């Protein structure tokens, strides 16, 4: 509750500083990176790409990033540790399950999944001794039975460890509502959960409803936009057609209603991406050359130029993250 | 002339008694490294594997083909380690089964071709261990992805000479569509083994494929839920046909003159996480002999039913060697 686990070890709350709460070094699949490294050029190249990108964010002031890649996202902790050490940026690793779990998981029970999540947070990931500092879960519209189980196990592990929960939603379908439901049914405090991909909807009504209950709202895909790239059906399907300004304004909307303490902002960027069409990255890097630095460089000043006081900006990027990430046990 | 094993190349003559469809562990990609305790421990699994392989060895088995693909959680390093301890040759595989992740499902036929060749020519992961066979699958009518897979499989095979082995839903006659696709890519049937064939009682479906030149895989002989019907999961997986019935299919094809087209295995495993928890315990109760089941029980049974030893020797020694030998097209 005093220290936060990173792939380099524990750090104190003050050490975290400017923190990006939903990012990825690589978006892939379990075992993929070890089996076919050439799909990304080479492991060495994915790594140099990541270090450069991370150095750039650090220059703009980023000190910590939370890589929310789960086992099924193809998380490679060794990879995380190596770029973390090289770029000198702290990286928080995750446990949980995304939406592409293999058979060996789909068949597990809630109790077995609970153990698995606990193993990762308390014992370490694989045989590295590296501990996860966050649990990631997801739904794609109406939850599946399996998904239901996932949410429950995430809640149990969190209750037992004090580590927070972060989710992937289909904002459009108001997933957040169903997720809150399950978590509360487990006794988990909304203050330990972040409902992500929220900037993906314009429904301010949905957002404040959640904000109002004590949840954290993740506005994490700021730079995601296929505007001008309407040519590409695939890019458009992923990126959406709302501009980044539209997304950034939600941030101001929430502040305005008085929810500055429940806002978490991120880019949801990546340096590699195998779980999608081939060459989607190329397209992405074209739309956002700034990568992870996009927030500090572009969103921050923009929000400033619109009436938001710097100090408020500092609380959303430093203060909220710290409070969220510190392991906290229920009274 | 030389077959690729997890310990290196071997000459055809060293293969000897070969079991063509087995598994050291039946899991998922990354699973064993992430949650070894699910199996007791990695060390425990390994030790179990070494034991049962030494027993099979005792009985005469010299080589085993582990048909575990990437998505089956194949761990080449585990394989090498137990091959070394037991002193049994193990042949590894490339290909895809029916649980591919997004990263795989989204690739093109050309991409898939590359991955399979990589595993066969360059090696598995970073180990340098080369695959000696390609495993594919269908579970009834092929999906479009599955179609691509079968195509890339056929292509990798043509370029390398390495045989192809498949999983099928025998009862749905999957073999027929697989052949159609394979033939369309130019692949010769003699390079292909249509697996799980013992899962059907339809002799006509089997003789037709044999006639065309395919190898028939009669590989789940010991799989039977007979007396375990109180267990639905178990029964769903093992079936309720007895081991004798499966074995007889072997005699049935010999009798039709296709002994040269027959391949026999157990489809056994020492670890199994892609199923209900505790299935292994059920399985080990059903077949204490493990992989030695073939030699200790099927051979003697067949001999007793009138099959000449020598014929038996052709099936377990000669057929595999021919199948396994990397064969290029004319
Ligand atoms: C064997 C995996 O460890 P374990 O069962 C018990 C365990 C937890 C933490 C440490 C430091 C050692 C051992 O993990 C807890 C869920
Ligand atoms: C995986 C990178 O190697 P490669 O492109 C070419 C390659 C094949 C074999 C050997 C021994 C070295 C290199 O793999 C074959 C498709
Ligand atoms: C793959 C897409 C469709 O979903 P997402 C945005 O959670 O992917 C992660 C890996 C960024
Ligand atoms: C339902 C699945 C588990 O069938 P199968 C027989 O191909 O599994 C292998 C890994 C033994
Ligand atoms: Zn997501
Ligand atoms: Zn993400
Ligand atoms: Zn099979
Ligand atoms: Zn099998």
């Amino acid at each position: 509750g005093d220290r936060i686990n990173t792939v380099r070890g524990p750090i104190t709350i003050s050490e975290a500083g400017f923190t990006l709460t939903h990012e990825h070094i690589c978006g892939s699949s379990a075992g993929f990176l070890r089996a076919w490294p050439e799909f990304f050029g080479s492991r060495k190249a994915l790594a140099e790409k990541a270090v450069r990108g991370l150095r750039r964010a650090r220059a703009a002031g980023v000190r910590t990033i939370v890589d929310v890649s789960t086992f099924d996202i193809g998380r490679d902790v060794s990879l995380l540790a190596e770029v973390s050490r090289a770029a000198d940026v702290h990286i928080v690793a995750a446990t949980g399950l995304w939406f592409d779990p293999p058979l060996s998981m789909r068949l597990r029970s809630v109790e077995e999944l609970t153990q698995f999540f606990l193993r990762e947070i308390q014992y370490g990931i694989e045989d590295t001794g590296i501990r996860a500092g966050i649990i990631k879960v997801a739904t794609t519209g109406k939850a599946t039975p399996f998904q239901e189980l996932v949410l429950k196990a995430a809640a149990r592990a969190s209750l037992a460890t004090g580590v927070p929960v972060t989710t992937h939603t289909a904002a459009s379908q108001r997933d957040g509502e169903q997720q809150a439901a399950i978590f509360e049914s487990e006794g988990l405090s909304p203050s330990r959960v972040c409902i992500g991909h929220s900037d993906d909807t314009d429904d301010l009504s949905y957002l404040t409803a959640l904000a109002a209950r004590g949840y954290l709202i993740g506005l994490d895909g700021i730079p995601w936009s296929a505007i001008g790239l309407e040519d590409n059906a695939s890019a458009s399907a992923l990126l959406g057609i709302r501009s980044w300004q539209t997304r950034a304004l939600l941030i101001k909307a929430l502040i305005d209603q008085g929810y500055m303490k429940q806002i978490l902002v991120s880019n949801d960027w990546t340096f590699g991406f195998s779980s999608y069409v081939t060459n989607i990255m190329d397209v992405m890097d074209r739309v956002n050359p700034d990568g992870m630095a996009f927030i500090p460089l572009r969103v921050i000043p923009f929000l400033r130029e619109k009436g938001v006081p710097q100090e408020t900006l500092a609380g959303i990027t430093v203060t909220n993250p710290a409070r969220f990430l510190s392991p906290t046990l229920r009274a």
